């Protein structure tokens, strides 16, 4: 299993659809409209995010910036406990 | 019939929204945030606990300690009198 | 006409959307979770236990227990009609 | 009959949608994206995953992981019986 | 043009979704599952049953039972009004 | 007319599409991938398996297994009937 | 250039499946099953009808009745235009 | 572009849905059920309307009759303005 | 004009694809698996019935079962007016 | 690479299924309802408009028009982009 | 190299198989049955019309006819196109 | 093994239908309409590319182009290290 | 009449071309490529190997190995059939 | 018998027509394309490569390489399965 | 061994039926009716062009006009090496 994938399932399983549709307003420039529509889960849009090198198991400045204006400090920590086991 | 399940819906019907509000608090570890969201009733959170092997019909001290924690005992007293006939 | 599919039918017309909700925790143990998600009224759970032999005209018993503890005796009364005029 | 097979589909008779899009992302590095596509069913995924030897019915680790992700632990109690019968 | 087909059309055409399945359903004994599979408007049932005499045009007996299980009693009027110009 | 015949053609045309995939399933290891493409319904999936043996007149354990899997217990009543006949 | 047969190709080319099924349904009598299966387009309906003389270009009553049928009365406007021009 | 198609497509833009029940609910007796299930805008309407010859450039008396028993004097204006420039 | 063939080729232009699967499958026992392989439409199998005299104008049961078998009253009514006119 | 083709490309990748609804709509008098049934992207609807030369690189009037209807001046902005390197 | 032969060739490079089969149709008076059934592409349509002097290099009325009948505009330029050369 | 064509068929097996169709939109001015239709996946495309000399294993620049106007920089990377290894 | 060639014109008789197709591969090594050109039926094949002395009425390995490459049981119970009474 | 043989014709059985087509392309350079367009199964194209001396019993490479893009791992286990024996 | 017969079989063996079809079509006012339907392959063609000296060693000019209606730039650059060793 891979454990930026486990990372991302266990960090998309604790969020709400409030948060869901600020995540998807702050990836406007980022994301075309149409490939927005079909975002119904954390999972989408991290897939998405993946597949254009956004978003890599070396590189979590967007993932942190997006925590962090959600306020959701308690899974920056686990996207801190993440990163010292994979050094 | 299915008396594990029957006195499970017996409880469920007994609880308001604010009891359910509350169990819905006492369980912020147990559940995920995204899994709690869709939580209606006691029936959707118990069914979830029984898919993780938190409530069995053999092991209820969970359900005892969140109906203790509302403070009722005449749910509880239902609990006793399943256990009994279960022996 | 088959008389069962008719009362069958006339007892699914009598129901909620929060009945439908109860009756299909009741059957947990019965039918699998993949299947149940396709119930959307009470035809599809009856025909799913008609095909499991759960359900027959000559067997009624966890009908009648569904529907009773659901609180619903006026439909008991209607299975109780059926089964007089089918002696 | 093969125990395995059986075991397979009873598994997979036991799994909704949401559960489903969460197993396809946890295989995101395993399977291709065109035939990650045709998956509607545990099933599809499972045999996927045999014709690779990711699953076998002397290794089990990858089934394990993955239902661990799911917190279904009544999935695993069922994963946990297969084996002691076939020891 | 045979009346009765334009009968028939107009009143598949006079239907919604929920009245199809309901109509499926009361039809279980006389279809097999894989045919009534295949069902996606009232044509398609009606043009089955007039393959197995069930509906003709001399006996409307059975159109005339699942119109009023529907408690349609405008398409029975239709039905009436067909008859009438046909003795 | 064969009485077996007759009775896989009436079993085969009670199943849906997905009875069918879930069949498919289960005999991987008896027919071929290549075979197995070929199937779209019933009737040749049981064709295939008349000519390898595995289904025979006085010998049907193999579609009552199939049938159980399914939870399809009218069919298992039809299989019943059929064997009684036949003694 | 027909006028018949570009009138023809311009009804057909403003049809949608639908309205192509419910077509096919009103021409049970007419045409056989058979024939019937091949149909994919209203031209392939119009050559059938065309072989059998139900339509003609002087000839045009079996299609304004099932124009009407379907409610549209625009493309009765155009089979008007027609024979206006092929007076 | 049809002024008349942006004209529509103007009105329908300014209704809400309870404005596109009401509007439905008016049209009981022109369209048929089967076919006002699939209305989901103004703009469905107005499609099945055109095909049946009700709505014209030069024949707006059922728009304006529907527009009237809404109580929406603004897109009467509109309607007025379109006829003013198509004289 | 042989009467039987017109009525065997009525009967045959009145079949779809899948009751001609549906058929070849019941004539397992009957015809060999190359003759069947060539067989494209209702006539082939006739053909093939009729060199082996098990089709005969004064005898029809295998074509009566074989039409029961599909459920096909029609066409039986077919065979029997072809028998009234023939005694 | 074709820059029109990018062009296109990328206001199709910009647009929902509401907007290409109002597409769709606005096109009615220009493509057949028999080819718009098949319209699922912009893409669809933009080819259908170059094969009838109704969109040019040169010609460009219909596609402003549809966009300022759909009150998108950021997708305007870009076909302005797009004339000023092709001058 | 014919400049007409290749003209024609490049016309039947850039035709689908629902534009072959409304080419088809509307030849229904020009070619037999028999003959139009081996047109599996445009350039046998072409020979059969080159063959019968309804296509010459300096006659090209009825392909200009069935280009506008398909709406096929581009083509209608390349078609413009070799006239002009061919002066 | 061709080291080329290893790359297109890993590039290949990592589409989705939608790419696939957004690639045949970008390519409608190198391939013909008629060519087009056969394309059911990336393989198909990319040998027709590679008979017209429009892909190479030393020109790859329009590959390049497609999978940037795709957003697919995963697979760029993939392009990217061919070229280092075949330098 | 020989049992031996009336055994394997039996056998012959239920296979299908697929069948042959494989049966002519596993005989590659055992007979030319010009005179397996020549065969279009498992006569021709037996033929050919009742002369090289492969295939003789005491010694049917060969055949029972071919008839397990293709699963088919059923003819080697008439094969087993015809050893017990050539004994 | 054939060893070598019956394992290429175990192998080509345990393949879908996708995979057939995957294959195909993989041999662009070492199969013409007139002899490619022969090529319906798994046998045909290994009885090119026998023939052209790639494909011999001491010589696997490149079957295991073929095996290998395709990621079916358990064929290959049968191909290493066929060389312990053949050491 | 002649160098031009050879690079004439190379590229007759590159070519498929369809593209054999066009070029039968473009070589219609050059190859009479009667000596074109014997044409199965490129060779065929190749022949009757060579007698006909349309087709020399040293005059390829109608061999390269064939290839570039067929956008087969591969085989003209076979073409172009064959010139070159041949200067």
């Amino acid at each position: 299993m891979d454990p930026f994938l486990v990372l991302l399932h266990s960090v998309s399983s604790s969020l709400s659809s409030s948060e869901l549709t600020e995540l998807k307003f702050l990836c406007l420039g980022r994301v075309g409209k149409r490939k927005l529509e079909r975002v119904q889960s954390g999972l989408d849009l991290f897939s998405m995010l993946l597949e254009q090198n956004d978003l890599e198991p070396g590189h979590t400045e967007l993932l942190r910036e997006l925590l962090a204006s959600l306020r959701r400090h308690d899974l920056l920590r686990r996207v801190d406990d993440f990163e010292a086991g994979a050094a």
